[PDB]
């Protein structure tokens, strides 16, 4: 199972996030599992519940083993109970491996699963400083990396209208130009550095520490740009300008309504791009990735508003750091060398662009009067 059985692994509805198949227990039982880079638990639904079409039966697996601890999960809104055990975990589309894992067993829920999306659980890549109920709680890909000879790598290609995770290794098929690299600053969310923004080439001028207050990180597990409150407020304040040719509700801005215009007349010139540089390997070097409106407003898929394409601003206010959610990894192949500290960005197969715009990824730029960016 290499890299080209890899290939297209990936599955997942606009706004639900990507899913991969993965199997759980002896004789396996397959179930569908949310690719999360912004959490550290491998969780899946174990009980019935309105929105499952399945769950992991732990008493139909004959390798499961019970830790005899309790999890407890809260969110913003949502959250899930669960209990802690481990048992035989697979990825068929993925390392031609079975390796012995956590796993959370989901017992209740609110407001965790999502009618329609697909997936029963969440296979959380990040560090074992966010696992939950401690950072003794080894994360998935850690088990993986000790029990199998699996190099400590893995890249995400997010795909707008499916994609790849690769495990192990850099698919060269999957992207174009050349990869460029920010440090994750510190092991336990994907933690990385912006150093600029700017919007249709003009930078919002901010001190770069106000980019990453509190953290920047690269989020597979939420959808939107989530920009600090003050960033947010100046880089509406910039689109709004590019775009004021058309006046959209209050409601568009707060990224809760749709703007809808009849089938393929979307006026994508009139929507800015923006450019996120990011912290290079080298002192004050920074390369950029191009976000094109194609990203940042994220098509609603609706049969009863199927005469028109629709769409929801996809860049929201956030109050924890900023968040470089799926509309920003989608049309990029992004590596998550964990083995060398650092996050590489290069242009997909599936990236977006038209006739006068292009989504990128450029570098170097230099920087002479700079400050360090983190909190
Ligand atoms: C656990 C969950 C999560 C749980 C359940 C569903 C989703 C989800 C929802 C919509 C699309 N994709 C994934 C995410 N996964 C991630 N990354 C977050 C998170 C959100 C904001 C900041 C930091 C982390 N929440």
């Amino acid at each position: 199972g290499s890299f080209v059985e890899m290939v297209d692994n990936l599955r997942g509805k606009s706004g639900q996030g990507y899913y991969v198949e993965m199997t759980v227990g002896s004789p396996p039982q397959t179930l569908n599992i949310l690719v999360d880079t912004g959490s550290s638990n491998f969780a899946v639904g174990a009980a019935p519940h309105p929105f499952l079409h399945r769950y992991y039966q732990r008493q139909l697996s004959s390798t499961y083993r019970d830790l005899r601890k309790g999890v407890y999960v809260p969110y913003t809104q949502g959250k899930w109970e669960g209990e802690l055990g481990t048992d035989l975990v697979s990825i068929p589309h993925g390392p031609n491996v079975t390796v012995r894992a956590n796993i959370a067993a989901i017992t209740e829920s609110d407001k965790f699963f999502i009618n329609g999306s697909n997936w029963e659980g969440i296979l959380g890549l990040a560090y074992a400083e966010i696992a939950r109920p401690d950072d003794s709680l080894e994360p998935f890909f850690d088990s993986l990396v000790k029990q199998t000879h699996v190099p400590n790598l893995f890249s995400l290609q997010l795909c707008g209208a499916g994609g790849s995770m690769i495990i192990g290794g850099i698919d060269h098929s999957l992207y174009t130009g050349s990869l460029w690299y920010t440090p994750i600053r510190r092991e336990w969310y994907y933690e990385v550095i912006i150093v600029r923004v700017e919007i249709n080439g003009q930078d919002l001028k901010m001190d770069c520490k106000e980019y990453n207050y509190d953290k920047s990180i690269v989020d597979s597990g939420t959808t939107n740009l989530r920009l600090p409150k003050k960033v947010f407020e100046a880089a509406v304040k910039s689109i709004k300008a590019a775009s004021s040719t058309e006046k959209f509700p209050d409601g568009f801005w707060l990224g809760e309504q749709l703007v809808c215009w009849q089938a393929g007349t979307t006026p994508w010139n009139i929507f800015p791009v923006i450019s996120l540089y990011l912290m290079g390997e080298v002192t004050n070097q920074s390369f950029r990735i191009t976000i094109l409106p194609q990203q940042y407003l994220r098509p609603v898929e609706d049969v009863a508003t199927s005469q028109d394409d629709c769409y929801k601003f996809a860049i929201s206010q956030s109050s924890t750091g900023t968040v470089m959610g799926a509309v920003i990894m989608e049309g990029f192949y992004v590596v998550f060398d964990r083995a060398r500290k650092r996050i590489g960005f290069a242009v997909s197969a599936c990236h977006v662009h038209d006739e006068f715009r292009t989504a990128a990824v450029e570098g170097p730029f230099v920087t002479l009067d700079m400050e360090d960016c983190g909190y």
